[PDB]
Formats: structure tokens, C-alpha cells, sequence
């Protein structure tokens, strides 16, 4: 099947806990994928203003560990039910993908998760001004711009608004699209 599938791919990438121990900064996102109209999708947010990390930016739910979380991935579901109300029973985490370095300090763990086809967003506002879904397929032929910074823009059909993608959301979201979809019969 397509979601058994596509959690075969995953895992032939999983890096494990090899890299959670070291003394960094330490933040998780969570990769959320949805199954609709037969196809594969990532979920994004978009943050609010009032925040002081990261305003008006698209990005994948996530933040900062805290000490009640038992492991990396408890910081990404614990995040991402504050941010959309995406509950534990309606989540399997499949992998733990490369993590990502910044600011000589800080260290990102991605996780990627399969959502419940019975989810429904419900987008806190102190956290989130907007979320949305894009086919994982549009990431291995998106529309580019140059601000030289590459930057993806993604219409919704639904209603016609654009969304912009760029930095690490946009490079793991290509990562995610290559693992699952390359070199597949049609
Ligand atoms: O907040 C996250 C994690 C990263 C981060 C960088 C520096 C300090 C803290 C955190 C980056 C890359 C991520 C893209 N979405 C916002 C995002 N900023």
C-alpha cells in the first residue's frame, strides 16, 4: 500500500538517537504527513507575530526541549499538540532523519510522522496565524524565486493563495519528497 510504502522508504534513513545525546540547544520538529485524495502531503504552519522566535514564517510544528519531554520525540508531539491540537493517538513516528546544525550551538532533530486520516487542524492563534497542506510531489518541481536565496512559492487550488517556503523548512521538505517518491513505477 501507499502508506506502507512510503514507511519502508523512511526507514532505511532513520539515524536513530545516535546524534540526541551531545551537549547542544536542543529543538525537534515534527514532518507531518496526511493521506488525501490518494495522495501524499506535508503539513506546515504559519507562526504568529506576537512571538519573539520567528515571526510570520512558514514552518513545520516544533520548538524548544523542555524537561518534561522523556526524548527528542516527545519535544515535537508535545509541540505539536500545543500549536494544532494533533493528539498522541493520532500520530505514528516513523523515523528520526539527519539532524540540522545552527549557530555553532543548537542542534534540530526532525522526526517524520503519519497523521490519522481523522485529523482535523485546529490552529491555536497565540501559536499560529494559519496551517496548511501541500502535495509532497509539487517539492520535486516547485515554482523557485531568488531573493542569491532560493525560495519556493505554493498556490492552495482551493482558493488561490500563495505561501511561501524557504531555509530548512524547504530543504527538508525536498529530503522528505526524494526518500518517498524517487524511482517509483507510475
Ligand atoms: O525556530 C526554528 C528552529 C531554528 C532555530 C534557529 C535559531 C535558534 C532557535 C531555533 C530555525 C530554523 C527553523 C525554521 N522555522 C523556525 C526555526 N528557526
Amino acid at each position: 500500500s501507499m502508506l506502507d510504502d512510503a514507511k519502508a522508504r523512511l526507514r532505511k534513513y532513520d539515524i536513530g538517537g545516535k546524534y540526541s545525546h551531545l551537549p547542544y540547544n536542543k529543538y525537534s520538529v515534527l514532518l507531518p504527513l496526511v493521506a488525501k485524495e490518494g495522495k501524499l502531503h506535508l503539513l506546515f504552519t504559519v507562526r504568529s507575530e506576537k512571538l519573539r522566535r520567528a515571526p510570520g514564517e512558514v514552518c513545520f510544528p516544533g520548538g524548544k526541549r523542555d524537561p518534561t519531554d522523556m526524548d527528542d520525540a516527545a519535544t515535537a508531539l508535545r509541540e505539536a499538540q500545543e500549536e494544532v491540537g494533533l493528539r498522541p493517538h493520532q500520530v505514528e513516528v516513523v523515523c528520526c532523519l539527519v539532524p540540522c546544525l545552527i549557530d555553532t550551538d543548537t542542534l534540530i532533530t526532525p522526526f517524520v510522522g503519519l497523521i490519522d486520516h481523522n485529523f482535523q487542524a485546529q490552529p491555536n492563534p497565540a501559536e499560529v496565524k494559519d496551517v496548511f497542506l501541500v502535495p509532497l510531489a509539487y517539492f520535486l518541481h516547485p515554482q523557485v524565486h531568488d531573493q542569491i536565496n532560493h525560495i519556493f512559492e505554493y498556490t492552495n487550488p482551493e482558493d488561490g493563495v500563495t505561501y511561501q517556503i524557504k531555509g530548512m523548512t524547504a530543504n527538508l521538505a525536498v529530503l522528505v519528497a526524494f526518500i518517498i517518491l524517487e524511482k517509483k513505477p507510475t
